[PDB]
């Protein structure tokens, strides 16, 4: 009983898994090595990055069990850590990309505590949950009995593939509906292609790497050709070559650590290139209290002026009292008095952090020049 | 030719599509009706009716033409027509439910004409999708023809089946995202119960009702039993018929032109229910200035005092500065001397908005009974 040759297709998915191996070895290698690099965010990586190293062992040890070793329970317990890694891999992408929404989400309202109450919790039942999903195709759903029907990956049964399928489009709206609101909330504090190209190209390497599989394991058939299920099998082990570069190394304190081995930033900008160094605000209490334009301002080194809690309060009736309430009158006359006494203390422009404040507030009425957004 | 006799599940599907129809007529006639009721999200509900209104149309008009009319082109249509108005209700669904969240997000720039693009923008998308999917789909690439491999449903192709599964799933991840959000952000003004059993059954009412189909829509074929099939198509006709007792009839001006026709609400009634007339605060500035616990105390009658801006700067560093960054000394220091003078002032009571205060000051340090979130 000699083992037929494989045909090419092995060899390259062999390649593929190898070099998938050799650049997740030395990342997981550093994150696991240097104390500083304990942090909350860290474990998550780690977490991917062992992921992707185990699927890439599962990998090779795959075809050294279709060459020249001629078993028949390794190669089930193989396929089986193969879904397991898999898994794994798309949970840790699931866990980072909350765990950065939530980072960039706390610093408006104000409320962070816990580190065992959400970090564990999610870690713990990524590697865990894919337990069960790892364990149901080999205890139970098998082909060999002969009723399964074995739709696409032999073995594998129909009913195993089509949960796996459903999850991963589970996943992927969760995903999109997470990007958007992390694009929304990133955007005000911004040009418009780069702001796109900032988060367009991740959920497309996603997306074009991983819907062929689930597509036509849902479309497929037993009788289906043999070369298709090898074409579309490749983008897998592309992403999982790719995601490190991506997730990992972008981060620049790996950077420094190999490198020893071997709407109103533009605002800002525009305000410091014209030489003013003081600039007055009309907006409301809310965006004043929120801390937003002085660091933003400072990062250029730009003062901003607001006026007093009475004139704050002026500014509050005049925006919402006055030209929201449909009082123009009393809108335009308070904004225009805090105008004249914010230019009187030395202001050499006016931002109008409203609408609202520009409706009824033009250029001809102020000395110095009048900036919106 | 005659007209074979049909089965009474046809019957009890003309019955459900008679009810829902019934059911639907009055509210979308009452809500076209009035016209103080053209709020920006009445469109959305009225959107959602009369989708719902032309499914029931479309099941009776179908169950009539498989009732001594004989036709082929008609039946066809009037599936093709059901499918469009199964698709719309979805899409009115999700566009409610974001037009929700994004009110409930940011309260003081809902109301603007932004959000009347928003709905523009929503209405058509949801209705556009519905053509692209609905009408256009079905009037082609069908299955009374050569062979196609029709699916579950006759006429209805494999491929256009999958494509409308593979839609809802990702809906259905949106929708779970959604709703956690909103969990998530409404668990701040509690009590506890109502919110967490409204938001536990409003989802799933769609997730129970309208997934026994979408996983028959994948593991089946043509060679398959007609009783699992004639089954599963009642929770979409129930869930139809639902609808419009959840999201409409629940509000009280609907109530009112009909009879015409025929974690902080706990602590503020806790105080009141004290008879504490005053309390004081000590938390963030940003927490201060939002309005949430004023707002809150004032719905009971309970009046909030905070303590003076450069004291609110002591508090700020106390908590941060203090108990944050490691030196208690300071920061139970800031803490109690803040405390003390509200309570010299006349404060019943003091609310520690914060962890950081509760660790550093306790019961024994104030004379006034002390109340922590």
């Amino acid at each position: 009983a000699p083992l037929p040759s494989p045909k090419a297709w092995d060899v390259v998915l062999c390649i593929s898994g190898t070099l998938v191996s050799c650049e997740n070895a030395l990342v997981v290698a550093i994150i696991v090595g240097t104390p500083a690099f304990r942090a909350p965010m860290f474990l998550l990586v780690g977490s991917l990055a062992v992921a992707d190293l185990l699927a890439g062992l599962g990998l090779v040890l795959h075809f050294a069990a279709v060459f020249c070793i001629g078993s028949a329970e390794m190669s089930l317990v193989l396929v089986g850590v193969l879904a397991m890694a898999f898994t794994a891999s798309i949970g840790s992408l699931l866990a980072i990309t909350v765990d950065r929404y939530l980072s960039l989400y706390n610093a408006l309202t104000y409320y962070s505590e816990t580190t065992v109450t959400r970090t564990y919790v999610m870690l713990a039942l990524v590697w865990g949950g894919a337990l069960g999903l790892g364990l149901l195709p080999v205890l139970a759903w098998n082909c060999l009995d002969g009723l399964t029907t074995c739709g696409v990956v032999y073995p594998l049964s129909k009913n195993h593939l089509v949960v796996l399928a459903i999850a991963f489009f589970m996943v992927f709206g969760i995903m999109l509906q997470l990007y958007a609101q992390i694009c929304r909330i990133v955007c005000r504090h911004a040009a418009t292609r780069k702001g796109i190209a900032t988060l367009a190209v991740v959920l497309g390497a996603f997306a074009a790497c991983w819907l062929p599989f689930t597509v036509y394991c849902l479309l497929g058939d037993a009788h289906s050709p043999p070369l298709y299920t090898y074409l579309t099998l490749l983008p897998a082990t592309y992403n999982s070559m790719i995601n490190p570069i991506i997730y990992a190394f972008r981060n620049q304190d790996v950077q420094k650590v190999l490198w020893a081995v071997c709407m109103i930033e533009e605002t800002a900008k525009k305000v410091k290139e014209l030489g003013f160094k003081k600039a007055g605000l009309l907006a409301t209490t809310g965006t004043i209290v929120s801390g937003v334009y002085e660091k933003e301002f400072s990062k250029y080194g730009v003062e901003i002026m607001t006026p007093t809690e009475d004139e704050q309060k002026d500014v509050m009736r005049g925006i919402y009292e006055g030209v929201k309430a449909g009082n123009l009158k009393l809108g335009r006359e308070l904004l225009l008095k805090t105008a004249k006494i914010l230019e009187e203390r030395g202001a050499e422009c006016i931002i109008a952090g409203c609408t609202e404040v520009s409706v009824v507030l033009k250029q001809d009425d102020l000395k110095v020049p009048l900036i919106d957004p």
